[PDB]
């Protein structure tokens, strides 16, 4: 029949328990396509992945297709207005991105369900007349260049491009994928290049219908979804293009048997191995490198990292196979050093051979593949179900690789034993084929070479054949030993009948003096899972820096040392969260619910006996002193929003003052600690799961009397279960705090407008001003202006008080942006003023829309049930009550709580700012075409946040529920 249709594939193998339909077909231009029915979703979804990416971009012009990727949103001939795309979602509840990988380009986005194909036709045109509007392609390539510059100071992307720039220049792997202004404007102007054109040829070319897959995700029929596809996109015109490929390695003999030595921007040490190995890909069936890599990078007793980090060499280990592209492949041992394992690199590697060494002695093991094609068949049967957006971008990116039939399987299954592929790959790990580069401060001015992208740097040489000969001699060593089988491999997979009085939200079924009990059998999901969630009340763990820091290493420690018998947990799907808070601690448990009391016990029963091993709490030490030192590498923005937590909450410990704190940590003072943190102590859980409402009580049971038992815990009184307040801003106050970032050559400012406490009324006020402004703030501080990559708008929320924040991070100065802002928050009454009833409506329905949508797994149905009770407020039916009022607010309510709340000259007006200034800007003059800026009032600089916090009042906290 049909002949825009290539052909329609057979049943694409699901999971028994996925109620989605699915149908994927070939069209006649060669498109791949998915087609997902959920006729219960809320937001439907598209993706679209070309399988061109920075690769291919010209010599002569790097990030060509990075930027044309930007540039696609930004208007087409049958939707020519700039930001017509992101409008539309916004004001349908929905939300866009794409990435640029070396060989993808990947558009993705999610909308309402009644309005896919608005959303989708819109979107098709992306492929289809792209304007590339000359004033835009002159904006935009500014977020380009902030996005690089975001990246320059980065360890990890200065790592990722100076592997880049060692290996074979003359490969495409040698190429700058982001891009910046001088690659895409200033050295194209230079050389006589005509960008839009560029932009044009190149879309052009590689964008064709064959190198394309799609996906569409809908409430729609499959047959409703089939002839959408085929409507939108059949007009894709087929180029036929061949697939870029790349055979010759990037490595070849003279980039082998190499040692790099390269200075950090942060104080980190690390040590990566790697070796060049041939593409894997076409091995999905049985895949050997997989195999390898949970052999070489498993943590458990007999492992490398067990070795390195008793020796005290190394604290983490990461191990296999990475990709390259189609034709190339690495394999790589990385790992960190303390100050000893820098001293004993060439050590650490020959452990590494040695325990290569140990792999083919023993030769290939079917009952490790066994194990891996079990644990991997369970995660498919019971994978949680995917939040739509996601779950298209990456199933478009795998059509490219594995049949329509496989496409939902191919990741997951194993079919094939191939001790042939293992032993291969196996032959391929040896010192002559080993490329070695070490990162630590300690090369500070002993370089001599800089990488040009990001200013790395470094000093190269070739490994000495007199240690290259000492590895080829690796000899068996009786430390290690392959891994034995694993015991919390689940096994028991009923769903208990649901409870005849279970409940649809989380019910309080234990209320003590030592504990207090939510609990809710899942009535969803129908997955073998539980999230057990609890959170450790206790004044010891923040009364003082010293104590934060202690309650800090103290689990820290604990984790260093169930690591090698939780590792198996976790490759069995169990896994745990353990964290000190300001509060005491947090403890979370999920996955398969069959062996989690075991976990669970194991934890509570080491946390209430331990023993500190001097050797690992040294080594810890120095490595939090260096993490707290590194803050001050962290971006601008991020600076800017710590600064503000620490001025607005009550009680709040500095990274100063921790750092200063941590020489008086000692052992004694340690061993001291933990038994006292533990004395008193009040627990809250939330138990959410297949479990009973008895199995349920038994576990919070289990927790309390271990603690009783070994730690002797008692109860603590509900006068100390204190929350923190918020710092009460007066009416017409504007305060400014000002810090310059030391690294990174941005600005960084957040700016708070905070409003009143959470209720009812005031929270939907500021989340439907925040609803019309969204997208607009975007397309003003950003797309026209230009100020930055990194602009964001919303709600804050903290200590059950909220307001009205924008980041931003910047070339130009804070008080700069701070006047945007200003005038686009005018704008913004106007916009309100000029817009028209149904156009309100429409915000309403879209942050109704988001409220609204529903968990589509457990631990994000529980993270919502866990805000309402780490916050205290308990409203577990907060989304239809909302909702409720929502609806009953008009175009004169929200212009009014602008009036009073957020206007320059509003009576209630409570601005607080913080300013980071970049390296390079040295005062900040703190006050200082494109629409009017108002005249802002004289900030109060504050001077010092104790003294600001100590001469205002502080918020009540929020009533229960
Ligand atoms: N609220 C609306 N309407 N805007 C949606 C925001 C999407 C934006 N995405 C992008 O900047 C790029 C993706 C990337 O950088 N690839 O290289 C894609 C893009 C997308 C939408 C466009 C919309 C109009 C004009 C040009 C656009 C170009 C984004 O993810 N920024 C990252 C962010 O969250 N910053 C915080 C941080 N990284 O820490």
């Amino acid at each position: 029949n049909n002949p825009a249709i290539k052909r329609i594939g057979n049943h694409i193998t699901k999971s028994p328990e996925d109620k989605r339909e699915y149908r994927g077909l070939e069209l006649a231009n060669g498109i791949k396509v998915l087609l997902i029915s959920d006729p219960t979703t809320d937001k439907s979804s598209a993706a679209l992945d070309v399988h061109i990416g920075s690769l291919s971009d010209p010599p002569n012009i790097a990030g060509l297709s990075h930027f044309l990727q930007h540039m696609l949103f930004l208007g087409t001939k049958k939707y020519p207005k700039e930001n017509e795309y992101s409008q539309f979602l916004s004001e349908h509840a929905g939300s866009s991105n794409a990435f640029t990988s070396g060989e993808h380009t990947n558009y993705y986005f999610d909308v309402s369900h009644e309005h896919l194909e608005g959303a989708l036709d819109r979107f098709a045109q992306f492929f289809l007349s792209p304007l590339f509007d000359e004033s835009a392609k002159d904006r935009e390539v500014n977020a380009v260049d902030s996005e690089h510059e975001k990246n320059v100071m980065n360890d990890a992307w200065r790592l990722f491009q100076l592997e880049k720039a060692t290996g074979n220049p003359k490969h495409p792997f040698s190429k700058f994928g982001t891009g910046n202004k001088y690659t895409l404007e200033t050295r194209p102007n230079q050389e006589g290049i005509d960008v839009r054109q560029e932009l044009l040829k190149f879309h052009s070319a590689y964008y064709s219908s064959n190198l394309m897959a799609v996906v569409v995700l809908g409430r729609e029929s499959l047959d409703d979804l089939t002839n959408l596809v085929v409507k939108l996109f059949s007009e894709v015109e087929n180029k036929n293009v061949p697939l870029p490929e790349f055979p010759e390695h990037p490595f070849q003999e003279e980039h082998l048997k190499q040692l790099y030595k390269i200075v950090p921007i942060k104080d980190i040490r690390n040590l990566y191995v790697t070796f060049p190995i041939p593409d894997l890909q076409k091995y999905y069936k049985s895949n050997p490198g997989h195999y390898l890599g949970h052999l070489i990078g498993h943590e458990g007793p007999g492992s490398l990292l067990s070795e390195l980090k008793s020796k005290g060499w190394v604290n983490t280990l990461v191990g296999g196979q990475k990709e390259g592209a189609r034709g190339f492949m690495f394999f790589i041992i990385n790992v960190d050093l303390t100050e000893e394992g820098l001293l004993h690199v060439e050590d650490i590697i020959l452990h590494m051979f040695q325990y290569i060494q140990k792999l083919r002695a023993e030769g290939p093991q079917e009952w490790v593949f066994q194990e891996l094609k079990d644990l991997n068949a369970v995660a498919f049967r019971f994978k949680d179900k995917e939040r739509p957006r996601g779950y298209t971008s990456k199933i478009a990116g795998i059509l490219h690789y594995y049949p329509l039939e496989e496409v939902l399987t191919a990741e997951y299954l194993l079919e094939e034993f191939r001790p042939d592929l293992i032993e291969m790959v196996l032959d391929k790990l040896r010192p002559e084929n080993v490329r070695v580069a070490i990162v630590s401060k300690s090369f500070e001015g002993k370089t001599d070479r800089t990488e040009e992208w990001y200013g790395t740097q470094y000093k190269q040489e070739a490994i000495p054949d007199e240690v290259i000969k000492k590895w080829q001699n690796a000899d068996l060593n009786g430390k290690f030993k392959l891994p034995t089988k694993n015991e919390f491999i689940p096994t028991n997979f009923e769903i208990l009948p649901l409870e005849k009085e279970a409940t649809p939200y989380p019910a309080l079924i234990k209320d003590t003096a030592m504990s207090k009990l939510w609990f809710k059998q899942d009535d969803k999901f129908f997955l073998p899972k539980a999230n057990l969630n609890f959170e450790f009340f206790s004044p010891f763990a923040y009364v003082d820096p010293l104590h934060s820091n202690m309650a800090y290493l103290y689990l820290e420690l604990l984790k260093d040392s169930l690591n090698e018998y939780a590792y198996a947990a976790e490759l069995a799907g169990l896994s745990y969260d353990l964290q000190n808070t300001i509060y005491g601690m947090y403890l979370s448990v999920k996955g398969y619910n069959d062996k989690q009391p075991i976990l669970l016990k194991k934890i509570i029963e080491k946390m209430a006996t331990f023993e500190i091993d001097e050797k690992r709490f040294e080594i810890i030490k120095e490595a939090y002193m260096r993490s707290l030192n590194n803050f001050r590498a962290e971006q601008p923005h991020q600076h800017a929003m710590y600064y503000l937590r620490l001025l607005m909450t009550e009680v709040a410990w500095t990274k100063d003052e921790l750092k200063e704190a941590l020489d008086d940590v000692t052992l004694p003072r340690l061993k001291a600690f933990i038994p006292q943190l533990l004395s008193r102590l009040h627990i809250e859980a939330l138990l959410h799961g297949n479990i009973t409402k008895q199995a349920a009580l038994g576990i919070m049971q289990m927790v309390e009397d271990t603690l009783i038992e070994h730690a002797h815990t008692k109860p603590l009184l509900p006068s100390q279960l204190v929350r923190y307040r918020e710092v009460q801003l007066p009416d017409r106050g504007w305060f400014v705090y000002q810090q310059r970032n030391e690294v990174h050559n941005n600005s960084g400012i957040e700016i708070y407008y905070q409003t009143d406490m959470q209720s009812t009324s005031e929270n939907m006020f500021l989340e439907l001003f925040a609803q019309i402004i969204s997208e607009p703030a975007f397309n003003t501080l950003r797309t026209k202006e230009q100020l930055g990559y990194i602009v964001f708008s919303g709600p804050r929320r903290a200590n059950g008080i909220q307001g009205l924040r924008f980041i931003i991070q910047s070339e130009k100065p804070p008080h700069y942006l701070e006047s945007r802002v200003e005038a686009f928050l005018i704008t913004m009454e106007k916009s309100i003023e000029d817009m028209t009833e149904e156009a309100f409506q429409k915000h309403i329905q879209a942050l109704a829309i988001r409220r609204l949508d529903k968990p589509k797994k457990l631990s994000a149905e529980s993270a919502k049930y866990w805000g309402e009770i780490i916050s205290q407020q308990y409203n577990f039916d907060r989304d239809n009550t909302e909702v409720a009022y929502l609806k009953t607010l008009t175009k004169e309510d929200i212009i009014k709580f602008y009036k009073e709340m957020l206007a320059v000259d509003a009576p209630r007006r409570h601005k607080v700012s913080v300013h980071v200034l970049a390296r390079e800007m040295d005062s900040n003059p703190v006050v200082g075409n494109l629409s009017q800026a108002p005249a802002l009032p004289q900030p109060e600089v504050i001077q010092n946040m104790t003294e600001f916090k100590r001469g205002l009042p502080l918020f009540p906290l929020v009533k229960p529920h």
